[PDB]
C-alpha cells in the first residue's frame, strides 16, 4: 500500500492531498518547515499528491531532490 | 495501485487525467509551475494520464525527461 | 493493471485505443504534439493500443 | 495479463487476432504501416496472434526482429 | 496464462493445437510461411502445441531453433 | 500450469501421456519425426509424461 | 503492513500521526528524546506521519 | 505443482509411485529403458516416488546423477 | 506479520508497546538488562514500538545501533 | 507442498515417516538399497521424516551428505 | 509464518514467551543449557520472545551473537 | 509450511516438539543416533522445537 516520503529543503513547503473520486480538489495542505519529513500514503481519500517548494522526495520509483 | 511521478521543468505544465470507461474525456487538469511535483495514481476514474509541458516523469518503467 | 508510456517526437502522434470484446474498432484517439506524454492503461474497454507517428514508447517489456 | 508489442518494419504488416474457444478463425486484422506500433493483449476473445510481414516483436520471452 | 512464440524459418510450417481433456485430437492447424510469427496461448481448449517445419520457438523455458 | 518442451532428434519419437488418478495407463502417444516440437502441459488428465526416442527436452528445471 | 523507523538525534523530536479519512488532523504526537527509537506502522487510524526535529529515518524506500 | 524429471542411464530402471494417505504401498511401477525420460508430478494419488537403477534425476532442489 | 529485534547495550532499556486504534497509550513496558534480547511482533494490540536506552535494533529495513 | 530427496549411499537405508497430529508414531519405513533414490512429500499424514543409514539428502535448505 | 532460532552459548539461558492480546505476561520459560538450540515460532499465543543470557540468535533479519 | 533439518553428530540426540497452544509442554521426543537425519515441520501441534545434543541444524535462516 504505496506511500511517498517528503523532506522539506526550505521553509513553507506544502504537501497537498487531492480527493479520490470523479471530483478532484485539494482536501488538505500540510505545511513543512526546513528538515521536516512527511511520510504519506495514498488512501481511500487521497489519490494524488502535490508538493510545492524545494523538497527531497522518495518513492518506489526512486528519488527526486529539488 | 500504480502511480506516476511528474516534476515540472518549466511553468505551466498540465497533468491531465482521462476518464476510465466506454467514454474518454479530460476530467481534470492540474497546473504545475517549475519545480513542483505531482504523484498521481491511476484510479477508478483515471485510466490514462497526459503531460503537456517540459516534465521529468518517473513510472514503474523508468525515467522519461523533457 | 499494466500500462504503456508514449512520448511524441513529432506533432500529431495518435494513441489509438481499440475496443475490448468480440468486435475490434477504435473508440478513441488521443493526439499528442511533440514532447507530450501519455501514460495509458489497458482497461475494461481498451484491449489493444496502436501508436501512429514517431514516438518513444516504454512498456513492461522495455523500450 | 500478457501482451505483445509489435512494430512494423515495412508497409502493410498484418497483426491478426484468432478466436478463443473450440473454434479458431481470424476475427480481426490490424494493418500496420512502417514504424507503427501495436501493443496488444491476449483477452477473453483472442488466444492467438499472427504477424505477417517484416516486424520487430517484443514479448515476455524477449525479442524477435524480422 | 502461458504462451509460445513461433517464427517460421521456411514456408509451410504447421502449428497444431491438441484438444484439452480425456481425448486428444488435432483441433486446428495454422500454416505459417517463412518470416511469419504466431504467439499462441495454452487455453481451455489447447493443452499441447505441435510444430512441424523449420521454426524458431521461444517459451518460458528458453529458445529452441530449427 | 507447468509444461514440457520436446524436440525430436530422430524419427518416431513418442511423447506419452500417462493418466491422472488412482490408475496409471497411457491415454495418448504423440509421435514426432526428426525436428518436430511438442510443447505439452500437465493437465486434469495427464499427470506424467514419458518420452521414448532421442529428444532434446526442456522443463522448468533445465535441459 | 508497512512501517517507519525513527531515531531522535536531539531532544523533543515529535512523531505525529495524522488521521486516516476525509478529515486530516493529528490525533497523536509521540515525543522522543535524543537516542530514542520509534518503530511505527501505518494503521486503520494513521495514514500519514510527520517527523519534526532532527532524526534518522528508515522506510521501505531507504534512509 | 511439483514434478521430478528422471532419465534412465541403463536398461530396466523403475520409477515407482507410492500412495498418498494413511497407507503407503506401490501403486504403479514405470519401466524405463536407457535414455528414456519420465517427467512425473506429485499428485492427489502419489506422494512419494522411488527410483531403482542408474538414473539422472532432476528436481527443484537440483540434480542427482547415478 | 512483522517484528523488531531489540538487544540491550546497557541495563534498564525499555521496550514500550503503543496501543493500536483511535487512542494511543503505553500498554506495556519491558525492561531489558544489558545483553538481553526481545523480538516483538506488531500485533492487533501494538502498532508502534518505542525503545528508550542504548539498543541494537534490527528490522526489515536494516540495523539501527546505540 | 515441500519434499525431500534421499539417495542411499549403502544398502539398508530406512526412510521413516512420522504421523501428523497430536500423536507421533512411525507409520511406514521404506528400505533403500545403495544407489536408490526416494523423493517424498510432507503430507496430511507425514509431518516429519527420519533417515537412518548413509544417505545423500537434498531439501529446500541445501545438501546434507553421509 | 515467522520463527526464531536460539542457541545457548552458556548454561541456564532462558527463552521466555510473552502472551498475545491486550495483556502481556510471561506464559512460559524454556531453559537452555550450553549448545542446546530452540527453534520457536510466533503463534496465536506468543507475540513476543525474550532471551536472557549469552545466546546466538538467528532470525529473518540476520544474526545477533552475544 | 516451514521445516527444520537435524543431523545427529553423537548418539542420543533428542529432537523435542513443544505443544502449540496456551500450554507449553513437550508431547514428543525423537531420538537420533550419530549420523541419523530428521526433517521436521512445524505443525498444528508443534510450535517450537528444541534440539539437545550435538547436531548440525539447517533452517530457512541458514545453518
Ligand atoms: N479525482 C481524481 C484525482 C486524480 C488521480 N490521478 C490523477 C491524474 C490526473 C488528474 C487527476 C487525478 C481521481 O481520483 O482519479
Ligand atoms: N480505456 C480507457 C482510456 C484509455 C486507456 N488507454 C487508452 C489508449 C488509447 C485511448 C484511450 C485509452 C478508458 O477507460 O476510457
Ligand atoms: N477486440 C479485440 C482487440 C484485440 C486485443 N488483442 C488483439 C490481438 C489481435 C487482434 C485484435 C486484438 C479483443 O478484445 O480481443
Ligand atoms: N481456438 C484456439 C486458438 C489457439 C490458441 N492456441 C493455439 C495453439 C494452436 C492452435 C490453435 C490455438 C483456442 O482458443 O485454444
Ligand atoms: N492431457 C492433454 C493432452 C496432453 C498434454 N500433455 C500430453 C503429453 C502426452 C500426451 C498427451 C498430452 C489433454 O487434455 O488431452
Ligand atoms: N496415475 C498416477 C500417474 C503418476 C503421476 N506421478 C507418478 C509417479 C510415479 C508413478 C506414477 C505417477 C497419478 O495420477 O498419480
Ligand atoms: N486524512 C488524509 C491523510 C493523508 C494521507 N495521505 C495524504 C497526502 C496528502 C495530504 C493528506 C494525506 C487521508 O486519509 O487521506
Ligand atoms: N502414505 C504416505 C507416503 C509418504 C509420503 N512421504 C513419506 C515419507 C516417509 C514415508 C512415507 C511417506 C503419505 O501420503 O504420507
Ligand atoms: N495509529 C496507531 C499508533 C501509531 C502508529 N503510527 C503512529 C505515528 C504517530 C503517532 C501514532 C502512531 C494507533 O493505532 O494508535
Ligand atoms: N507435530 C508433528 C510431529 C513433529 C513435527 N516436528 C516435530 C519435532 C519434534 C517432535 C515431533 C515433531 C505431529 O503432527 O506429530
Ligand atoms: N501483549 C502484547 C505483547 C507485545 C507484542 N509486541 C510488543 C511490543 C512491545 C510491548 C509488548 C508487545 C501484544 O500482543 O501486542
Ligand atoms: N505453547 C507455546 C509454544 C511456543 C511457541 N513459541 C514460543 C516462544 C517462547 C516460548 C514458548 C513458545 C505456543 O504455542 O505459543
Amino acid at each position: 500500500s504505496d506511500f511517498v516520503v517528503i523532506k522539506a529543503l526550505e521553509d513553507g513547503v506544502n504537501v497537498i492531498g487531492l480527493t479520490r473520486g470523479a471530483d478532484t480538489r485539494f482536501h488538505h495542505s500540510e505545511k513543512l518547515d526546513k528538515g521536516e519529513v512527511l511520510i504519506a500514503q495514498f488512501t481511500e481519500h487521497t489519490s494524488a499528491i502535490k508538493v510545492r517548494g524545494k523538497a527531497y522526495i522518495q518513492t518506489r520509483h526512486g528519488v527526486i531532490e529539488s
